[PDB]
DNA sequence: AAACGTACGCAGTTCGCG
DNA sequence: CGCGAACTGCGA
């Protein structure tokens, strides 16, 4: 099993390191024969001798062309003749590529910015994470001493916990009487003890939750202050911080640092992504959270540290269990993309596509297009195109609703209509498909590059969807459901890649052709179900719609829906397939992107509602949730109205706990870059002026008090709320929080109650 | 050096124009 | 003051 690859430099020459696990043993395979290269398209063959003499410099090293070789390749399927330029070191290429491209006889250069380690795995046909080798894993977490206004890692680390199959333990330098706690005397001794534990256990995988941003950076800073060599790497190196765009990540040489946060963030849909919320969503069990202030109080007074040590232990325990569950999913994606799990688990879906395209292009001797330069990138950013079809929803509380959607609308269109940059407006093409409205022609004579790849990806998803249905175990079934959804989004991300400005295989004509065909197909299914089966489509968005037969009972709606599915699937061509998603006994559709339905098990699913979003207080979400249940489950409009009257009366009489009035909103930039100052920005600016560290990602938790001025003038951070001096704004939480969250819902059901609120 | 990206859509807060 | 634009943030 190949775990990872990188390169080092020995005496000026690059040495590829292949990190492997074979027969239960970690091994490093070295390759000193791999030469970096890129391609040059020349105006005339005779200029190659002048191109060979181009030189450059980098860090005191004179860069020259080592060897050139003429090769026959394809570019978007058409034969091309380019020169392969070899170099000694991969760092030579960035230093010299601009001067080579600037030569008057050089038309363009290609494949000049592919990282040396990824170039090696592609050109050698090597796939990570293959085989039956069992990987050893170890999760860890830290607890720190925090005080408001201090620099990052100004206070010491208090606890370091870890967990594997042998259990979970905590290392700390204060006496805590728990059997899983190991006590040392100083923070330095605890760090060095943790370093020892990792050395003796020698795990292949280090699991964290947000270790890319907090744990490793905190450990790093503390190790510099204490003079500790944090030699976590299998080659004796320290963890290395890396940067991708605006995100940071930490690698440990010879191992796989598996940070679960970017994995869970795009695998599960949750309102918040705390470790406690993630563990509860996956395993169905709650996890207690102990906050930084209680940790500091327990450590500094010495009272109540067992609770802190239990929280620290459970942090490591649930991180190991989560990592164990999600490793197989990310291992498969690593095999599918063809890049190490460290990169695949963190990289954007654009690179998940492009890294695979680069590998398949190499297998087919297809020259890769370049990432755009500054002018082309800006031009792609400005241009846009039409997207999915969204229908204005029908008002009212409807009954006996079916939701029908396409299995994989955009990948199906790409394959069926052969939508690819190498098939667009192809000369001398015999048979082609013309996209509606946008009019682009896609050749059908030969399968396009990208269409020829999506079919296998879709089948991999159907394989997981089959194993999911055949698995009775609820946890294993849920994990497979997470897995098949990741593959579905990855495949559909091929359409978005077509419109992504940084894409090598960018194709705006391809992107708007896919959406145009998508709009045509959903409008076709909508027209057919209404005309031929007497259905009424209530709401539709991009690849699915809600429909019913007005006045019919549940059995008739169900029976006629399957009949229509047989009818429409016979008509729909290629890979397009409409599916029976589910039946719902009641539902309403507030606006576009806003709806709520309930199945025959009384389970309420919603879309785009306030119960999920940030910026809404608990009293508003709770009241909305109770109104949803009263309308959907009980069908009782008078009960829903009664609930609103009771909640607004409780607010007017100050009987609602102020904890239910906290509003959480995230700061997304430096406070200087805000052009308008709203409630959460005004609070953040007031906090920062007092020494509180405000950074992008900081969540502001405020409450609106009775006072004067704008809402921002009345809002204060909830951590400073004192019920002895502060009285909250009851009129605000009624008129701006509770009422907007229920009034649109009740109106969408056809009930515009004048005096919903208590008194006024 | 490497780059978290597709269109469509709602809605709260703020504040000058007419 | 009604209205709407600008800003802001998030949600197939
Ligand atoms: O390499 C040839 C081009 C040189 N060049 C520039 C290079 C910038 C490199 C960025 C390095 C970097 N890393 C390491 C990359 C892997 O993450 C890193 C890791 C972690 C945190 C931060 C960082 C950074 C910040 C920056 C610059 C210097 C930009 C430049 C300017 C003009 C011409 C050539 C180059
Ligand atoms: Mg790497
Ligand atoms: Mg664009
Ligand atoms: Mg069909
Ligand atoms: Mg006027």
């Amino acid at each position: 099993m190949i775990l990872d690859t990188d390169y080092i430099t020995e005496d000026g020459k690059p040495v590829i390191r292949i990190f492997k696990k074979e027969n239960g043993e970690f091994k490093i395979e070295y390759d000193r024969t791999f030469e970096p290269y890129f391609y040059a398209l020349l105006k005339d063959d005779s200029a190659i001798e002048e191109v060979k003499k181009i030189t450059a410099e980098r860090h005191g090293t004179v860069v020259t062309v080592k060897r050139v070789e003429k090769v026959q390749k394809k570019f978007l399927g058409r034969p091309v003749e380019v020169w392969k330029l070899y170099f000694t070191h991969p760092q030579d290429v960035p230093a010299i590529r601009d001067r080579i491209r600037a030569h008057p006889a050089v038309v363009d250069i290609y494949e000049y910015d592919i990282p040396f380690a990824k170039r090696y795995l592609i050109d050698k046909g090597l796939i990570p994470m293959e085989g039956d080798e069992e990987l050893t894993m170890l999760a860890f977490a830290i607890a720190t001493l925090y005080h408001e206004g201090e620099e990052f890692a100004e206070g010491p680390i208090l606890m370091i916990s870890y967990a594997d199959e042998e259990g979970a333990r905590v290392i700390t330098w204060k006496n805590v009487d728990l059997p899983y706690v190991d006590v040392v005397s100083t923070e330095r001794e605890m760090i060095k003890r943790f370093l020892r534990v990792v050395k003796e256990k020698d795990p292949d995988v280090l699991i964290t939750y947000n270790g890319d941003n907090f744990d490793f950076a905190y450990l790093k800073k503390r190790c510099e202050k204490l003079g500790i060599n944090f030699a976590l790497g299998r080659d004796g190196s320290e963890p290395k911080i890396q940067r991708m765009g605006d995100r940071f990540a930490v690698e440990v040489k010879g191992r796989i640092h598996f940070d679960l946060y970017p994995v869970i963030r795009r695998t599960i849909n949750l309102p918040t992504y705390t470790l406690e919320a993630v563990y509860e969503a996956v395993f169905g069990k709650p996890k207690e959270k102990v906050y930084a202030e209680e940790i500091a109080q327990a450590w500094e007074t010495g009272e109540g540290l067992e609770r802190v040590a239990r929280y620290s232990m459970e942090d490591a325990k649930v991180t190991y269990e989560l990592g164990k569950e999600f490793l197989p999913m990310e291992a498969q994606l690593s095999r599918l993309v063809g890049q190490p799990l460290w990169d695949v688990s963190r990289s954007s879906t654009g690179n998940l596509v492009e890294w695979y395209l680069l590998r398949k292009a190499y297998e087919r001797n297809e020259l890769a297009p370049n990432k755009p330069d500054e002018r082309e990138y800006e031009r792609r950013l400005r241009e846009s195109y039409a997207g999915g079809y969204v229908k204005e929803p029908e008002k009212g509380l409807w009954e006996n609703i079916v939701y029908l959607d396409f299995r994989s609308l955009y990948p199906s269109i790409i394959i069926t209509h052969n939508v690819s940059p190498d098939t667009l407006n192809r000369e001398g093409c015999k048979e082609y498909d013309v996209a509606p409205q946008v009019g682009h022609r896609f050749c059908k004579d030969f399968p396009g590059f990208i269409p020829s790849l999506l079919g296998d990806l879709l089948e991999e998803r159907q394989k997981i969807k089959r194993k999911m249905k055949a698995t009775v175990d609820p946890l294993e079934k849920k994990l497979l459901d997470y897995r098949q959804r990741r593959i579905k989004i990855l495949a559909s991300s091929y359409y978005g890649y077509y419109g992504y400005a940084r894409a090598r295989w960018y194709c705006k004509e391809c992107a708007e052709s896919v959406t145009a065909w998508g709009r045509q197909y959903i409008e076709t299914t909508i027209r057919e179900i209404e005309e031929k089966f007497g259905f009424k489509v209530l709401y539709a968005d991009t690849d699915g719609f809600f429909a019913t037969i007005p006045g019919a009972d549940a059995e008739t709606v169900k029976k006629k829906a399957k009949e229509f599915l047989d009818y429409i699937n016979a008509k729909l061509p290629g890979l397009l397939e409409l599916e029976y998603e589910g039946f719902y006994k009641r539902g309403f559709f507030v606006t576009k992107k806003k709806y709520a339905v309930i199945d025959e098990e009384d389970k309420i699913t919603t879309g785009g509602l306030e119960i999920v979003r940030r910026g809404w207080s608990e009293i508003a979400k709770e009241t909305q949730a109770r109104v949803l249940e009263a309308l959907l489950k009980d069908g009782d409009v008078e009960k829903a109205v009664r609930i609103v009257k009771e909640v607004t009366e409780k607010l007017s009489k100050y009987e609602v706990p102020p904890e239910k009035l906290v509003i959480h909103e995230q700061i997304t930039r430096d406070l200087r870059d805000y052009k308008a100052t709203g409630p959460h920005v005004a609070v953040a600016k007031r906090l920062a002026a007092r020494g509180v560290k405000i950074r992008p990602g900081t969540v502001i938790s405020y409450i609106v008090l009775k006072g004067s001025g704008r809402i921002g003038d009345r809002a204060i951070s909830f951590d400073e709320f004192d019920p002895a001096k502060h009285k909250y704004d009851a009129e605000y939480y009624i008129e701006n929080q509770v009422l907007p969250a229920v009034e649109r819902i009740l109106r969408a059901c056809g009930y515009r109650k004048e005096d919903l609120r208590y008194q006024k």
